[PDB]
């Protein structure tokens, strides 16, 4: 406030928005890899790379914050909903709930940028095009070559398609 | 004897007990490697994953043995019993018959650790817990997760998920 | 007291005197250490040992010190009783006296134990397994090994035997 | 069996009794080691001189197993006899007692031997004469020189001797 | 023959054919890797497997010719038989040709074994048991073992097992 300018109330206040959503598709990554950690589902794998993601979207909340700082905005914090499922099924749907979850990061990404353009915010916009746009975007195409990988496996003979994608894509 | 305190026969006993439960299993694994070294099983992963167990078990009775002395008790050796088989069928036979031994080896321990809360011996108490009660949670833990493997696998065309299972995860 | 939880007075007092009795068992080392290093005794070997655990002893009591601190306790020091004796006979005799006292520090931490298992005090019962039950469990079980070469040297010929022992063992 | 050739039924079992007798042996060596290691006996240099025989032993046994399924013999387990004696007296006594162990192992394999030349199996006579003719010989050697040692110093002064023998040889 | 000692004509007549069978084998072992290099075959490990084999032959020949030399014996070559098949089929059909092969050599090791025991020629009893013996017993194990494994993955899905194999066996 002795340090905001050109930083619009709707941006303050998407941007904690965001924020809610990134901590939210974190706790999501959290529940889907200590699934894949259960003695009855036990892949691996399958559990690093969502506890990866849970960090990764964790570290992208944080930075929101920092960001939201620097402007002299107000780090408004909000419940974090529980996950939307307590089981995940497969890898295929885990990774298919994954892709879901990204896009609509992605959508919300999209939507505060055209707030930012529209409210005439280039460092906002900057921002976001430097640390997020081209992650989320290179995030969903591993995802989606993921989605085609276990696909291709999961006719046959399911069980054995799930196993090898684990030991030898992930 | 000059030595001993706190340490009642009760517990002195059921360690020398213990120690021949651990040398019991060691033994078991023992075969059990040996069996899948055989020409006509010939899966060399399995084989390493059985005889690493047969020394941790051996190790196992020979920490017991050291605290027998050290708390002034008196070890007493029994014969070992043979093991329970002489072919070991598949993988997945050999893994459900391993959980089996672990689970009865943890009721033991956990056994031993009640009659110490009993007779008031936290040395024991202690010991136990540091020693042998976490390293056996994590044992079934991953007997557990490659129980699960084994089993995704072996749907199919059984032959290629042994195969698969001893050559990318053993 | 602002940190103070679950954390008895009949412990705070019950580690007040262990903490005299650790002092006073550090007194009673840095006695017989130096009572061997008399001109007339002269066992080097000996002076050494008992020297080293007056140190252990008094660490003993600055860990139960400081973990009084950690929990809210408040310390409270008493006058340190000189040792029992002022010369300390044989090898033999001092060791056996090293024994006596090492099993009333045990039954002290043991006492100590089932105050705080009664009191529902687990932070205090971890403590004491951790830093103090096994260490006076080993201590025990070298003092008795030590006692029983002793013995075993001192038929014969007893001063060749203080002197073999002093310069071959210790 | 796809690959079992010139191995005889009666090597097969031989070799079954060998492994039986091998970790009996193994079996004895770990009772004496820990014998020694009782507070009350207190001689650490015979103890471990006992503790390395129990894992030679057990080294043996498993390159017998080993053999066996390299001809395509089928390795047989059965019961491990506890060893012969609680408590094993003095040095020499245990001495005097691992003396006649190995002396019957010895004869074990000079005995399989003759069976292996009598069915002309020189596969199997070279592993002998390799891994075990020359290692027995030399430890029945050695153990030939301890007794005359420790029978030399037994004598006089019985617990000088053994204590001496214990620091200086061992 | 100004050296020659203990070395009976029918030895070395016996030692100039054995000579014959490892060229042999090395020759058909040279076969065997060369089919598997076929653009229409293609197994790379299957190749070098044979072709390693087939320099294994070689030396041992070389070996053989070395020591019939060391003896005063006279090296006599014959013609070199071309191998029994020009395409060697499957995986499966080229290992089991092999162990047969295998056995073949193992037998006249073993007869040229009992004719130097009969001849009381030791130095040609110990020099095979020392080179070629254990040598056999272990390539013959091997080979049983991949036998195994080729044929419990070629159930299925066939030219996928024989590609597992190869990419994770060989
Ligand atoms: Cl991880
Ligand atoms: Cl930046
Ligand atoms: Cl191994
Ligand atoms: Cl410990
Ligand atoms: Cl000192
Ligand atoms: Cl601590
Ligand atoms: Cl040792
Ligand atoms: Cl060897
Ligand atoms: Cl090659
Ligand atoms: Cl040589």
């Amino acid at each position: 406030s002795q340090i905001r300018q050109n930083y619009s109330t709707e941006v303050e206040a998407a941007v904690n928005r965001l924020v809610n959503l990134y901590l939210r598709a974190s706790y999501t990554y959290l529940s889907l890899g200590f699934y894949f950690d259960r003695d009855d589902v036990a892949l691996e794998g399958v559990c690093h790379f969502f506890r990866e993601l849970a960090e990764e979207k964790r570290e992208g909340a944080e930075r929101l914050l920092k960001m939201q700082n620097q402007r002299g905005g107000r780090a408004l914090f909000q419940d974090l909903q529980k996950p939307s499922q307590d089981e995940w099924g497969t890898t295929p749907d885990a990774m298919k709930a994954a892709i879901v979850l990204e896009k609509s990061l992605n959508q919300a990404l999209l939507d505060l940028h055209a707030l930012g353009s529209a409210q005439a915010d280039p460092h906002l916009c900057d921002f976001l095009e430097s640390h997020f746009l081209d992650e989320e975007v290179k995030l969903i195409k591993k995802m989606g070559d993921h989605l085609t990988n276990i696909q291709r496996l999961v006719g046959s003979q399911a069980g054995l398609g799930e196993y090898l994608f684990e030991r030898l894509t992930l």
